[PDB]
């Protein structure tokens, strides 16, 4: 299957403090068995909190993908995550569930192409921001929002349209 929009971002915990959706980082992970600060430790990188946040929401919406990090806990135990947001844009891509991106290299072409549309956006190669950035995007008042954050100041936009 392939979620729809409104499910899959139901099931998507943002990043961000003002969204009706807002979770922080620590209670992500320690819904799935894991105490940030032993992960930071072992490897930095999983202060990218995106492709995790974005795997779970898939895992609810049921979009299994190999991931490299096993749920320790809860209904979704023995599945996998994605914590690095290049490697779950690979599988989105592959997929049947989305299919190809649409890959966008500059901001004008980006919003054009994503348009009115609503799906799962990728930040790839993003400016003074490491490991890339993967969220839910959606109009708002004929601009573009995402869950947690845009970043447009990038080398590549990748999108799939949801309906």
């Amino acid at each position: 299957m392939k979620p729809l929009y409104r499910q899959l971002k139901s099931s998507h915990y943002s990043s961000d403090y003002s969204s009706p959706g807002y979770l922080a980082a620590e209670a992500v992970y320690a819904e799935i068995g894991y105490e940030l600060d032993t992960l930071l430790k072992q490897n930095p990188g999983y202060a990218n909190t995106a492709a995790v946040r974005m795997s779970l929401a898939l895992l609810k919406t049921g979009i299994s993908f190999k991931g490299r990090l096993p749920i320790k806990k809860g209904a979704y135990k023995g599945k996998t995550i994605e914590p690095g947001a290049k490697l779950l844009a690979d599988q989105l891509h592959r997929s049947s569930s989305f299919g190809k991106a649409k890959i966008f290299f500059n901001a004008p072409d980006a919003e054009k192409g994503i348009g009115n549309k609503k799906g799962v956006v990728f930040f790839n190669k993003i400016t003074n921001y490491d490991g890339g950035h993967i969220d839910l995007i959606e109009p708002e008042n004929s601009l573009l929002t995402c869950h947690s954050h845009c970043y447009f100041n990038c080398k590549e936009v990748w999108f799939w349209e949801l309906s």
